[PDB]
């Protein structure tokens, strides 16, 4: 199977890119042996990344000049990248929270790219102490990917990998920000944690969700401020409430299902969008959540954690970390996640790059609300049922033409061949 490399062209402005697509497509028509393999590393060692850029993502000979010729007639393409070389400022890893999964992620990203396959059996050796199971066999596995205790360390360990695949390309964060469970990850990701006790952390919180919350209730995103959901749950006191605020039109609330169904009436009535969080099944961020307390602390004890290497945003607070003991976790579980509130913090400081770290983005259409005005880059990883090492790269291509740094030539092959 041929292995996808990114292929670069850039212009002066628009026009000049669509000719050079033009001209690169005729080189390969009249040569018709020449691969993407063969062309691709001196396009980006060897040219000028200009002010207009675009990447197309092939494997094959066909597949880039698919690519080409839609680029060349100013046509979108699947596996086509463009845009405008100019971002500048600071970068954000964002590790979401629970909802963005997918059976069969990872499977495929396993195969295809070693840093990643590493990272997954790292993730593997510490999770098969804990939890017992083998993290590979889970990724497949639909019915137990339904269990939270499943589900939160298997999403824990994808999000952690594709960080070291991003870092592997000369992405890393100057900052990161993790949603309710994605906050674990962010610890690690910035150093405050080893990967063996975030995961200690996730496994055994998970585990006592399963065991005391699961069934009980679930949660649901509403495309809504939260001044207008506040008042659309007059009526609902102690049985529904804001469980995150994520932007201007994302607000979460959580509850018993009987009582999140009869809020769902309240907001069809009214024409407002809305939808359960995938393979919750649970109550976060609410009440239900005390009487968790005792037994969360006890099992948990003293966390073994270090100062960040880099600023962790925290969603309890909005602000920097301080303390990421015990009560802290039991807090990032409890307490309203306070998502729009960490990204705007780093917005107010310089921070134009924001990657999501997961399977599917669910979080990018907050972060691209919030970030306006500014210029900003705002991508994820994976999409759904697109796990393979071409949709990491095509996300990796987002970034270059906006003119972020990434190093694409690590994907881009041993090729020689010019003009």
């Amino acid at each position: 199977v041929p292995v996808p490399v990114p292929v670069a062209v850039s212009g002066a402005t628009t026009a000049g890119l669509r000719a050079q697509a033009a001209r690169l497509a005729g080189h390969l028509r009249e040569r018709p042996a020449l691969g993407p393999e063969a062309v691709a590393r001196p396009l980006l060692l060897s040219r000028a990344q200009r002010e207009r850029r675009a990447v197309v993502v092939a494997a094959d000979r066909d597949s880039l000049l698919t690519g080409l010729d839609a680029l060349a007639g100013g046509e979108a393409g699947p596996r086509l990248a463009s845009g405008a070389a100019d971002v500048t400022g600071r970068v954000v890893l964002v590790f979401p929270g629970q909802g963005a999964h997918w059976t069969g992620v990872a499977e495929r990203l396993w195969r295809e790219a070693p840093v990643f396959a590493d990272s997954m059996a790292r993730c593997a050796d510490v999770l098969r102490d804990l939890a017992g199971w083998e993290l590979r066999e889970v990724l497949v596995d639909p019915v137990a990917l339904e269990r939270v205790d499943v589900l939160q360390p298997v999403s824990f360990a994808v999000v952690v990998s594709l960080a070291a695949l991003w870092a592997s390309v000369g992405v890393r964060p100057d900052a990161v920000v993790g949603h309710s469970q994605g906050e674990v990850a962010a610890a690690h990701v910035a150093g405050a944690l080893t990967l063996a006790e975030a995961a200690r952390i996730v496994v055994l919180r998970s585990a006592l969700i399963a065991r005391e919350l699961s069934g009980r209730g679930a949660m649901l995103t509403v495309v809504a401020d939260v001044e207008r959901v506040t008042a659309l749950l007059a009526g609902f006191e102690g049985r529904v409430c804001v469980a995150a605020v994520n932007g201007p039109a994302s607000v979460t609330v959580s509850g018993e299902d009987g009582a999140v169904r009869e809020f769902e009436r309240v907001l069809s009535a009214r024409r407002m969008l809305r939808w359960r969080l995938p393979g919750v099944d649970f109550a976060g961020h609410s009440p239900q959540v005390d009487a968790l307390r005792a037994e969360l602390l006890a099992a948990l004890g003293d966390i073994a954690s270090r100062e960040p290497e880099i600023p962790l945003l925290s969603t309890v607070t909005g602000e920097p970390a301080t303390r990421l003991d015990a009560e802290h976790w039991y807090r990032n579980l409890r307490e309203p996640v306070r998502f729009a509130d960490a990204v705007t913090a780093l917005l107010d400081r310089g921070h134009r790059v924001f990657v999501e770290v997961s399977p599917h983005p669910v979080l990018t259409t907050s972060v691209v609300d919030l970030a306006a005005p500014h210029r900003t880059a705002v991508v994820g990883t994976l999409r759904r049922d697109e796990g393979g090492l071409d949709r990491f790269l095509l996300s990796a291509a987002e970034l270059h033409v906006r003119g972020v740094p990434v190093d694409l030539a690590r994907h881009a092959g041993a090729g020689t061949a010019e003009v």
